[PDB]
């Protein structure tokens, strides 16, 4: 095994969260820029990655990776820019979700302490917080405000990395020389990748951080489950746009979400439910025939996709909630964006059991672009026989544990084949 200096690495999926990420750390661990070579369909940040949006949430979670991806927003001079510490307002209503957000209030008070979160018990409290929403649309309405955390935001922070790298040395594949078809295998040993132009690239050491695409391009055995979400925007005027400066993420788990404008007075507005399969047949490197399984539809591959109709009808319910004044606001730049499940939400970081030097690191789960800052950290000690074991363990490779169509999540995802308005190729 080679020195740091001397190895060289492939990260595929180098122009997404988790591929961004291992690159970085990669760089700062001492590896030679120049024997680090990212891959990419697309140039980073890839404009199919997950984590190429204008925002995500920065939520309070009290896991080891979540703390310090957490103290790397805070500190760290790359990342810190682009975390928006605004807090977050999470509401509820009816019987059953007004228990269940008490019952989350009170473990604070209970575990961690409390000490920056606030139980609002009327509309009027809601109000005096945010006084931007509309009190005939919230009766009933409860919440808790937390002053920790706020949004990322996302694309901003990958195209940093980008360029940091960039100006590192790195070496960068992109379109038919960054979109990997298969490994390069010898006699069980994992030397290098070819991709769909017929490059072929050899390192010591590949990663195959391809996010939702990883179980369509190697075969994965139903461990994870790719599932699309979906959201669209709407402009605000400078005028309208100043209001909600330093807004909190406002969220109500029956309604959806949205987030303060960006600096061009853009709001995001996103829906809450279990995610869209979209199944056909494919047959991944490592499967013996095609199989029937979950592809990312790409909005990159096919920009004038938009999301179902099922969809819009619940962003424009939440638009009539949250944001009644801006009903009449086209909603534009609707787009569904891929994550891949696994059975219990953890991610999957491990070596390939079959292919030596051939490394996982996907399995994000939905929940996973607050690990941007830290997570390559994780992969490289992965790549070095350094992670510790009860992660390794976590993060293992597990077929047969669970059916991650539903996951952990309320119910399985419904098929895009099924939920109409998305598809515009005539
Ligand atoms: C979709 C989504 C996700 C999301 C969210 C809201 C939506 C609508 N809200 C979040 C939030 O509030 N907080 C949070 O922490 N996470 C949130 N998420 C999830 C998050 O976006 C994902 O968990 C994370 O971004 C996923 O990272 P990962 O690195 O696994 O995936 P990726 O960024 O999509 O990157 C994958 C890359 O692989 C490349 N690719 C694909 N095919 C190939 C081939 N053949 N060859 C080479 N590269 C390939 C992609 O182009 C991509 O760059």
């Amino acid at each position: 095994a080679p020195s740091r200096a001397n190895t060289k690495v492939i990260v595929v999926g180098g122009g997404g969260t988790i591929g961004s990420s291992t690159a970085l750390h990669l760089v700062r661990s001492g590896y030679t820029p120049s024997n680090v070579t990212v891959l990419d369909a697309y140039p980073i940040p890839s404009s199919q990655s997950a984590g190429n949006d204008l925002n995500k949430i920065m939520d309070a979670d009290a896991d080891p990776a979540a703390d310090a991806a957490r103290q790397m927003w805070n500190e760290d001079e790359l990342f810190k820019k682009f975390f928006h510490n605004t807090g977050r307002l999470d509401c509820c209503h009816g019987e059953k979700d007004i228990a269940d957000c008490k019952k989350r209030y009170q473990n604070l008070v209970d575990w961690g302490l409390d000490a920056t979160v606030e139980w609002l018990d009327s509309e009027d409290e809601i109000l005096k917080r945010m006084p931007q929403l509309t009190r005939d649309q919230i009766k009933g309405w409860k919440a808790i405000f937390s002053k920790d955390g706020g949004w990322l935001a996302a694309a901003k922070a990958i195209k940093a990395i980008g360029e940091y790298l960039r100006d590192q040395g790195v070496r960068f594949g992109f379109y038919g020389a960054g979109s990997f078809k298969q490994p390069l295998l010898a006699e069980g040993v994992c030397i290098g990748v070819e991709t769909v132009d017929g490059t072929r690239y050899y390192a010591d050491k590949v990663v195959l951080a391809a996010g939702a695409w990883s179980p369509t391009l190697v075969e994965l055995q139903e461990q994870c489950v790719s599932k699309a979400w979906v959201y669209g925007h709407i402009q605000l005027t400078p005028e309208e746009a100043a209001r909600y400066k330093n807004s909190p993420v406002v969220y109500n788990g029956d309604v959806g979400f949205f987030f303060e404008p960006n600096e061009h007075g853009i709001i995001k507005v996103c829906d809450e439910f279990p995610g869209f399969t979209r199944f056909k047949m494919h047959q991944p490197f490592g499967a013996k025939a095609p199989k029937r399984i979950s592809v990312p539809r790409s909005h990159a591959k096919h920009p004038t996709d938009t999301i179902p109709d099922a969809s819009i009808v619940r962003i424009r319910r939440a638009i009539a909630t949250f944001m009644p004044q801006f009903k009449n606001k086209p909603l534009f730049n609707q787009a569904m964006c891929w994550c891949t499940d696994t059975a219990d939400g953890h991610l999957l970081i491990c070596e390939h059991p079959e292919w030596k030097n051939f490394y996982l690191a996907t399995g994000d789960s939905g929940d996973s672009f607050k690990l941007l800052p830290i997570i390559g950290k994780y992969v490289v000690e992965l790549l070095e026989g350094t992670l510790a074991d009860e992660l390794a363990h976590k993060w293992r490779w597990r077929p047969g544990s669970g059916d991650a169509l539903k996951s952990r999540r309320e119910a399985p995802a419904k098929d895009l084949a099924d939920m109409p308005g998305w598809n515009h190729d005539h």
